[PDB]
């Protein structure tokens, strides 16, 4: 993809989403271009997306949120989605991170038996 002369802006890490509850999930990353102090300084902004498995192909949807963390709400119970933490300085930016894959909790419920 590129060789080394080029030289964009790197996605974050740590990209993992802790399952809370059936529409609540949390999105915490990392940014090793901060400094030693895990604090912001710049002024910059955050975009994490999220789509659905089924069908395969469906309207990529995004948030707008400068921080490193993120807190998604409004999903579907049991259904597969997808989620990716990108940092933008409004010219530059760096690709999707590991899309980290989290399946919330079922919310109908078991049948009787």
């Amino acid at each position: 993809g590129s060789s080394g002369s080029s030289g964009p802006m790197m996605p974050p890490v740590g990209v993992q989403a802790s399952i809370l509850s059936h529409d609540t999930i949390r999105i915490t990353w990392a940014d090793n271009s901060l400094p030693k102090h895990q604090k912001i300084t710049d002024s910059r902004y955050y975009t994490v997306r999220w789509k659905t498995n089924i069908p395969a192909n469906t309207k990529y949807k995004n948030a707008n949120a400068t921080t490193l963390s993120y807190l998604v709400t409004g999903l579907k119970p049991n259904t597969l989605y997808e989620f990716s933490v990108m940092v933008t300085k409004g010219r530059r930016s760096s690709t999707w991170s590991m899309t980290a894959h989290g399946t919330t909790f079922e919310l109908s419920g078991p049948s009787s038996g």
